[PDB]
DNA sequence: GCTGATGCGTC
DNA sequence: GTCGGAC
DNA sequence: GTCCGACGACGCATCAGC
């Protein structure tokens, strides 16, 4: 109703219509979907948080509901359902370029501020545009932005770069306030409100439970809970924000979900979109456990099953009633065009009485010459997009271990041992090709123990636990990481530990910014008493210790590196380290790198040894540099995974 | 027509 | 993928 | 326990520059 500079939806007793920045029937602001981000990101309850974005939303509800489908994707940083692709193709370089060119900047300059100030959102605001001429464009509009963004991403092919831009430094030059902030961070792939997906959706549904949209304006029902004590409407507003949480794990696709919400409500969301195949799903999550005592505590008496942990890539496969068959990732995203050889096999893995089915498996590399499973990098070197069945190479075997629907019967609550039986009855195993997940049930500490031992002699991760009737169901929303993973390097005393050398730190992003966020680390060649990079680290440190080693390795500063340090083709650290510390490293396995230098020669000709999955352990204040880990000792451990 | 830098999606 | 922080 | 965003290696896919 007046200027959005001053738009507050975080004041008290918050009005949609009175406390709005806006008219009814006008386009929502951008600058009021950025004075909502600057309220979120000033506090760290996420309730608070949700309730600052609910008020924003129950506006767009009230005054302009085509702009609420647009709202919630620059809110979660998303340019569409995940299955559909779209992906800006930026990057910081080509941002930072279009900011130097708004700004009429040198690049140089642009790129060194954001990385000392560990955000691009505070130089792309604190710079004026040059093209801007002296009166401004009109302002931006939440829906503008995010067609603009779309654009962006449409751009694709030779010349594309220069076309994105120019579309992007028109947003800088349109930016008024707090815009260009939001707009450098969502346009990084880094908006970091704080507040993401769940906090979200318990946004919309509070949003839309206390101003129902479908009203005639003036809406007579702006507050719906007004007439509630306190502890029913936060019974209802569970019970709401559940409808929500389920329906959108089964379908977590905006674009089916908003219009449905809009024009039948919210309660009758269920009947309109529900689980089918072809549409992907969110997938069941584990949580990891340090031993099996602790597995039998979270458990409790509920009997569970363990299974090997195979370490591949999920992929969840659905047949559609009619023949179709898609395969989409844990993400969301289409598989189908990189599996043309499990499309195949589908009607060799399910018996002729199923007419429809999702399942959930894991797509593991396969060696058929030696009957054996593959390492997860074998894996990756398959072909992606749109590929032909008879240039595959590297074959794959699906290894089953779950089953979410068939025959037209949704199966998410039902408990995990009638779909575990469900599965092993109407689908044929083929060794090499579709098997079950080799499991066990029982409850006795030996026989896990044992059975721990034998996936990994099996070439798997670990194991996955599972209860098989008690809190044993499909259903995401009341709980998304319901399954417990049980692997060797997560014990204090079990994995393969590392001394390794400090060389570098990388300046901090986020909520690093204004100390280092990563460092470059190195093993030691006593042949050539040289100090190889094998691996940046970035986690495993409390926030404690990480301004702790700021302090220690200020002294440690070079303008310049050493000459007997080696890093070839490692990102450049921001600050040269004089090599003295030395940290003990875990990681959960070692891997052949194509740009680190650590051990190059000794396991492969042109490639090095880096490390999968490293976190930061402690500092060892009892090791110099000549007794840190060895190039040839990382050599030996590598070779020591068969 | 090719390549290095790097985006993007696996983990 | 792992991890710690805030709730 | 949930939710979030710091940060990791790696390989195919993509495109400015040649
Ligand atoms: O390490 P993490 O939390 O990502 O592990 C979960 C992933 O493990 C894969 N996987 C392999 N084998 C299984 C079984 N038997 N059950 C469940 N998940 C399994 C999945 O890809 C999962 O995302
Ligand atoms: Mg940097
Ligand atoms: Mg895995
Ligand atoms: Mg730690
Ligand atoms: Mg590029």
């Amino acid at each position: 109703s007046n200027d959005p500079s001053g738009y507050n939806p975080a004041k008290n007793n918050y009005h949609p219509v009175e406390d709005a920045c806006w008219k009814p029937g006008q386009k929502v602001p951008y600058l009021a979907v950025a004075r909502t981000f600057e309220k979120i990101e000033e506090v760290s309850a996420r309730l608070r948080m949700v309730e600052t974005l609910s008020n924003l939303l129950r506006s767009v509800v009230a005054l302009s509901p085509p702009d609420l489908l647009p709202v919630l994707y620059l809110s979660l940083n998303h340019l569409g359902p995940p299955q559909q692709g779209l992906a800006l193709g930026v990057g910081d370089g080509v941002l930072l370029k279009a900011v130097a060119q708004a700004t009429g900047r040198q690049l140089e300059s642009v790129r060194a501020e954001a990385a000392e100030k560990g955000d691009v959102g505070l130089v792309a605001e604190n710079s004026r545009s040059t093209q801007r001429l002296m009166l401004p464009p009109p302002p931006l509009t939440a829906s503008g932005v995010f067609s603009k963004f779309r654009d962006i991403a449409r751009l694709t092919g030779s010349a594309s770069t220069a076309k994105k831009i120019d579309i992007i430094k028109g947003l800088f030059v349109a930016c008024r306030h707090s815009e260009a902030r939001f707009i450098a961070r969502s346009l990084s792939g880094r908006l970091r409100l704080g507040l993401a997906e769940q906090s979200v959706l318990a946004a919309l549904s509070q949003a839309v439970s206390l101003t129902p949209p479908g009203q005639e304006f003036p809406p007579a029902m702006v507050d719906a809970g007004k007439g509630k004590t306190a502890e029913a409407r936060k019974t209802w507003l569970e019970e709401q924000g559940m409808i929500l949480k389920q329906t959108f794990c089964e379908v977590p696709d905006l674009d089916r979900i908003i219009p449905v919400l809009l024009e039948h409500g919210l309660e009758r969301l269920p009947e309109h979109c529900k689980l089918s195949p072809g549409i992907p799903l969110k997938p069941m999550l584990a949580h990891p456990t340090r031993g099996i005592s602790e597995v039998l505590k979270r458990f409790e008496e509920a009997a569970f099953t363990c299974e090997y942990k195979y370490d591949g890539q999920r992929a969840q496969i659905h047949a559609l009633e009619g023949g179709e068959v898609k395969i989409f990732s844990r993400n969301q995203a289409d598989n189908t065009g990189k599996y043309p050889d499990i499309i195949s096999r589908i009607p060799k893995i399910k018996l002729p009485s199923v007419t429809s089915f999702i399942l959930d498996t894991e797509a593991v590399a396969w060696d058929r010459e030696k009957k054996q499973i593959q390492p997860f990098q074998v894996l990756t070197t398959r072909k992606r997009k749109e590929v032909d069945a008879s240039e595959i190479q590297v074959q794959v075997c699906l290894y089953a271990f779950d089953l979410i629907y068939l025959n037209g019967e949704s199966l998410v609550r039902e408990p995990l041992s009638r779909r575990r039986q469900l599965l092993r009855e109407n689908f044929v195993e083929t060794e090499g090709e579709f098997v079950f997940a080799t499991s066990l049930d029982t409850k006795d500490i030996e026989q896990i123990a044992e059975f721990l031992e034998q996936s990994v002699k099996d070439s798997c991760e670990g194991l996955m636990v599972k209860t098989l009737d008690v809190d044993a169901t499909y259903e995401i929303a009341k709980r998304s990481h319901n399954w417990l993973k049980l692997k060797k390097d997560y014990l204090d005393g079990v994995g393969d530990t590392l001394d390794l050398v400090v060389i570098g730190a990388y300046l901090g992003r986020g909520k690093r910014a204004g100390r280092y966020g990563g460092f470059l680390l190195a093993s030691y060649d006593e042949d050539s008493e040289e100090l190889q990079a094998i691996c940046k680290l970035g986690t495993g440190f409390s926030d404690e210790e990480l301004e702790e080693h700021h302090q220690s390795l200020k002294a440690l500063v070079l303008p310049s590196p050493r000459p007997y340090v080696r890093i070839d083709g490692a990102v450049i650290p921001d600050h040269w380290l004089d090599p003295s510390a030395v940290w003990e490293v875990k990681c959960a396995d070692l891997s052949l790198s194509p740009i680190y230098p650590a051990a190059r020669g000794l396991v492969d000709s042109d490639k090095g040894i880096s490390l999968r999955f490293p976190r930061f352990i402690r500092v060892r204040e009892d090791k110099q540099p000549e007794q840190a880990t060895t190039s040839a000792q990382v050599a030996c451990l590598y070779r020591k995974q068969s």
